């Protein structure tokens, strides 16, 4: 494969000479004991040197060059494996291939080796690290700032159908990329309360919890740029007790809160929120002196969803109580440095925290957020004279039982920009959740339409397409996706036809060999391998192609001897711990792959899998190997998505909603390569204001009916008939994501993906269409327009030394 | 310096080299950024990689060649700094000091940065630590296993006269010594229930604990051998409580109690116990199986006092329960591979757990304590029948209100070899202690005076004096301690008399000025250094010292005009967190330095001074400046002592009463080169038969008389006058260790010291006389004889290639 580089003669002597040199001083190992893990771990040191020297460079030409610099603070970064990422952006794939061949290793069975970087839940976090991959090949001062849990997402493991949750001690075996700061460690106070002097404010008697930064090597495509992914690691500051208690606090950096979307209110998870704000802006607040009216113009705060949103009063805090900088001026600052990421319209996403628990927690920053509400209304008031209920919905303070803050309304007032993560969310927003922020100040909504990275998502995992690719327009596109639109010319080239179905074909026997090998599991190669792979949500409507492939089950039975087209459908994801009906929800699937798999009548006409542990090594792996990607949330309800995206690029066909993304990459292949169907927004609309009735649907269509009954009589439950009485009762009765209204669309919809699946040319003919317009969801150009937009820097794609 | 080695051309070459690559790409810094600190590591990186070579060679050569192995276990291991040691035994300090300074960097600036592995208390775990230096340069296939705290002893500092405890955080910046191999863990298992089936006892329901080996080098002087010390470290086996609570079980490793020579009986520190002998015999099994009959032909296990006893009853839980040995044969194996050291004769440092809680905690433990204890009884009835009180003397089982386990009792039942740590010491456990169980079995006692390594002791804290003795009879005598006696001859030799003196005035200048740099502490360099360095407890009698501190005062006071020796008495020593008399004890000594050190009238003729954090590290640069060495603990109390022969070693003469090794070290230098006084045992004896009336000695010394009442008075506390009251009442009413009975003797012995002391040259001569027989207590020596007498393995000082 040509995109995977050259294999130097002297480049696989030095490397081979290096993989062994690491083996016997790093490892202290022979290759009389030496495991393959150990080999994985003296190859991952070999290529890490590889990025040292740049690594360096780089931060010192940001010093020399003096760019402003971008700050994205996530409190999440799925990362997933490092090795064939930094193999691949070094041009050393082939190289090290040859390398470890000579030495009579499997380069792949290495990789396999590596622990995902799971420090993310799901599209927010993957967002965050496709970010600074994009950054980084654009040439941006940009540094990623987070938190390094010391277990990141739980590992998923399926027991009797349902799911169990095990720590992920991904550190288990140490992580070779990252380069511990002992050095550079900062404190974070909590807790305290403040001394109002004849100086102004202090914070006081405050209980102190050390950040520890370690660093990660970002590297850019091929162009010798490593930038750095900061994450903070929390450390302590009658005997035995006293040592022992110093976990508390070091319990601050332990572990991922796993809920998707959904807030929580945990004392500790606020806790994290601002551990990571405090030793960031520490970090920025030095770096820049290395006066303040200038910090605009040399400093960039991203902020990833509210999470981070305390950097604002923690700004302000700085600036005032610190630097002693007058309110106004500070603010004017401050509102100039960050801006602002909605990823979500679901209301139980948003941050509400109770004043009580800032109050104990972070006094000052309470006092400021007060101070930063009465003048950001005084504004509104000053806009809209008399306009009372305005004020109130505006406001930052929420009464109530327990009055809270709006993270979010803090976020929109403390930033110059804020912007949803596609074109249909970012107009809900100015139109809907803050049509009265957007009144007082429409020039701050933007619109940031996600992306992902052609890099791992591309010539990573699907070297296969990528090569195809290269063959007939060159390498350019890798960093330059919009290039693959010179792909429509080939919908009627019988080469390209046959090569996409050919490395499509070889992307699912691979997926079926790793199913085999890992987990015993077979799959009919020769069927279609219709897949949903993402959180398990309500939203998400895991639930609605359920009810499909029962139906799919159903018309089997009543008629056997009727061809229908093979399938092996595929959903995982994983279901937030506590959340009783996401269980529920995977615990069905299985169940009704109990009953469907077994069947003599069915046979490997179709299968219905849950994929286990479903996480972003995952994703590479079956991805590339999808023929159908399921993107069917309700109309209205996902931001964006980005799983999409990948399925996009690597030759599936989508079968999904007007809902986020999707709508942009109907409009960019054009609806007729799409498979869209169901309710728009507007329906949605229409039926909340009558209000949604599920019975009538059940009442209407026979064969949903036969389904509920199943469900209901134990069915697919025989040991226990009651086992599904809340997900029908919920259908039936409390269904906030009209699952039946879009049944009868749905299961249609998916006769018509059938339908083309048996004409393969035609099939394959409609995938190249769609890849051929992926282009305009690269991460690259997204950072773009951030850059350009919002942040005022302008992207380079030009090489470093 | 001559014993530092040659600083080959070539070899500085590639030293700098190595360091230069190792701050680029194993530090990612530039001589821009760099710091000492990080100077300090890319030197510690390039010395490791020197070790690796022999490490892997010798370990492969233990298993081709298949030696006994000896496996010492202890639950400490006062390593101390690692930098400087392996560069004298690898002979590379003059190279890695050339190499530094053409860098422009001061090594010995570099070498203070290394943190202290304090993995010890005080004597024992320092003899551990003496003891792996030995038998590596001996050539013996020597494990040390043990238990990585995360804190070891903790941090002292002394604030407002008072010690304040802080954890000691000696891992913060890492450890380039250590290799941590997570794929050799092991799983210990805790509580649970026995199920007695129809193949035996079963071991289930437990709660598991992993252990993760820590692999530390120890390198022999210049003989090529590497061997090993192994470090366990526990690892874990709603949703986000139960990954914190990961932490109970991890909290096992986490930090190293603080007490002496004093038993608490907490479960964590049972736990701790239990969990090195379990990972340890496990490692020990395999090993071996990579066939019972000739275990102890291949195994020594040696028991470092009874913290870990456990592994007798462990042992045998293995080879009966999980190797199917018939009990007989399983015991034979036990006692054939275990020995056993004891360390001391007080009462309150025994470990007597409660039946109760060894019940709980490791219930099958406890089934085959109880067998083993009914065995042997039955083997002592055999031997003395009727003989009724001593069953119960001798017994495993003691009975009470709390039904306790004697674990010396199960140590000495369980292995072949018992032994004393001081000739004294050991004739006493025959005469008194265990003479039940000597007259059992005579050929079980033993006796192994301790030692101390020769290089960390002299050539490494003391390159001056390690010259001067090498200018005249060459390097053999490093490890070859008995060499020494050569010295002899040249005590008319004024060249070495001027050296000698020499010498010790360039470690006092020395000294003075680290304290002078650290702590701004002045000290007169033309004073006698008068220390006493140990733990902090009663039977040190540190409280003798300071009477004789307040004499010196009180009698300066009386008769100014009159000459006296000017004196820097420095005393320093931890006391255990929670011993409140040892704490006052400290706080006394700050207390009288408060006075006499500010009264114009002494002047510098006397200064008081407490050395802050005394520590391996602080030994090194205070001992090889000492003048007077105090070793004055009550006749029968302290069983041998380490710190003696240190002084010895370097160049100090010593004041101490007939006890531990004393004795020995009087016999070898001849008793008129010491400085020998107060109470033997036998007198000891004599005052316990009638009583020890404190009053007594009160009413009849005046001088005494008017020190108790100015501490009572509040002389040495204006401020709080009662302060010292329970001092007082313990010294007039409760002294165990008899204080008072010793003052006269103790200041009339000071008296001689001071008026050799006003002899230059007679006080010289005699150092010259202890220095030249101090060869007896070189830890090489010990090891050679436990090699001989116990473990049945030959030492070598043979080079490996
Ligand atoms: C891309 C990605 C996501 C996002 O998928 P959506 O379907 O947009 O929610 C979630 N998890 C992983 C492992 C991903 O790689
Ligand atoms: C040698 C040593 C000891 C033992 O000293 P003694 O006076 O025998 O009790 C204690 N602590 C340290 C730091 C040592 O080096």
């Amino acid at each position: 494969i040509s995109v995977r580089g050259l294999a130097g003669v002297e480049n696989v002597t030095e490397l081979k000479k290096n993989f062994n040199r690491h083996l016997h001083f790093t490892l202290v190992k022979d290759r009389n004991v030496a495991t393959p893990r150990d080999y994985y771990f003296a190859l991952a040191h070999t290529v890490r040197d590889h990025l040292v020297g740049r690594w360096i460079r780089t931060q010192q030409h940001y010093y020399e060059k003096d760019p402003k610099r971008i700050y994205y603070l996530s409190l999440e970064f799925y990362m997933g494996r490092t090795l064939q990422n930094t193999m691949v952006n070094l041009a050393l794939e082939n190289a090290c291939d040859e390398a470890t061949y000579q030495l009579g290793l499997d380069m792949e069975e290495l990789e396999e080796i590596e622990e995902d970087a799971g420090l993310g839940n799901g599209g927010l976090g993957r967002l965050a690290a496709c970010f600074l991959d994009s950054m980084a090949t654009l040439g941006l001062a940009a540094y990623g700032y987070g938190i390094r849990y010391e277990f990141g997402i739980f590992n998923q493991k399926i027991c009797g159908g349902w799911q169990m949750e095990e720590a992920d001690d991904w550190l288990r075996y140490g992580n070779p990329w990252e380069k511990a700061r002992p050095e550079f460690t900062l404190p974070v106070h909590f807790y305290g309360r403040v001394e109002h002097t004849s100086q102004g404010a202090k914070w006081v008697d405050t209980q102190v919890v050390l950040a520890m930064p370690y660093d990660t090597p970002v590297p850019g495509y091929r162009n010798n740029v490593v930038n750095t992914m900061r994450l903070w690691s929390a450390k302590a500051p009658g005997y035995i007790q006293a040592v022992l208690d110093r976990n508390l606090a070091e319990n601050i950096s332990r572990v991922l809160y796993p809920n998707d979307n959904f807030f929580e209110g945990k004392e500790l998870r606020l806790k994290q929120e601002y551990f990571v704000v405090a030793a960031t802006l520490q970090d920025i607040i030095r770096r820049f002196k290395s006066n303040f009216d200038a910090f605009p113009d040399k400093v960039a705060i991203q902020l990833n969803d509210t999470h981070p949103s305390l950097a604002i009063p923690e700004l302000m805090r700085v600036l005032v109580d610190l630097e002693r900088l007058d309110w106004d001026k500070a603010w004017e600052v401050t509102v100039k440095t960050c801006a602002y990421t909605n990823h979500t319209v679901i209301p139980e996403a948003l941050e509400r925290w109770p004043v009580h628990l800032l109050e104990t927690l972070l006094p000052r920053h309470l006092q400021i957020i007060y101070e930063i509400n009465q003048r950001f209304l005084n504004r509104v008031a000053a806009a809209f004279p008399g306009d009372v209920d305005r004020l109130r919905r505006m406001s930052l303070v929420e009464e109530g039982a327990v009055k809270r803050i709006n993270m979010a309304h803090l976020c929109i007032a403390g930033s110059h920009a804020v912007n949803g993560v596609a074109r249909i969310h970012s107009e809900i927003l100015k139109k809907t959740i803050f049509k009265d922020f957007y009144e007082l100040e429409p020039h701050k909504f933007q619109n940031k339409t996600n992306g992902i990275t052609p890099r791992r998502w591309l010539v990573l995992c699907n070297p296969g397409l990528a090569e195809i690719i290269a063959e007939r327009i060159g390498e350019e596109y890798i960093s330059d996706l919009d290039q693959l639109r010179k792909l429509l010319s080939y919908v009627d080239d019988e080469a390209f036809i046959r090569d996409v179905a050919k490395v499509k074909q070889e992307n699912k026997l691979k997926f079926a060999a790793y199913l085999e090998r890992e987990y015993k599991v077979h799959i009919n190669p020769n069927s279609l391998f219709d897949v949903q792979v993402k959180r398990i949500h309500e939203y998400k409507r895991q639930l609605l192609n359920c009810l499909h492939v029962i139906t799919l089950y159903n018309r089997i039975k009543k008629e056997p001897n009727k061809f229908v087209v093979p399938r092996t459908v595929m959903i995982g994801g994983k279901a937030a711990p506590g959340y009783h009906m996401a269980k529920m929800i995977i615990k069905l699937i299985t169940a009704i792959g109990d009953v469907v798999n077994h069947d003599p009548v069915v046979g490997d006409r179709l299968r219905v899998i849950f994929l286990e542990n479903y996480r972003v090594s995952l994703a590479e792996k079956v991805i590339p190997a999808a023929d159908l990607s399921e993107q069917i949330s309700t109309a209205g309800t996902e931001a964006s998505g980005t799983g999409n995206m990948k399925f996009m690029l690597n030759g599936a066909l989508t079968i999904g909603t007007m809902d986020g993304a999707n709508v942009e990459m109907a409009e960019e292949a054009g609806e007729e390569n799409f498979f869209i169907f169901g309710m728009r927004v507007e329906d949605v609309d229409r039926l909340d204001q009558r209000g949604y009735n599920a019975q009538e649907y059940y009442d209407r269509i026979p064969e949903l009916r036969q389904i509920i009954e199943q469900l209901s009589s134990g069915f697919f439950s025989p040991k226990q008939p009651d086992l599904f009485k809340d997900i029908v009762n919920m259908l039936m009765h409390h269904d906030r994501f009209k699952v039946f209204a879009d049944y009868e669309e749905y299961v249609k919809c998916q006769e018509r993906v059938s339908a083309l699946y048996k004409n393969p040319r035609e099939w394959t003919r409609m995938v190249i269409r769609n890849i051929a317009t992926s282009g305009k969801f690269s991460s690259d150009r997204t950072i773009a327009q951030y850059a350009r937009e919002i942040w005022g820097v302008e992207p380079s794609r030009q090489r470093l030394p």
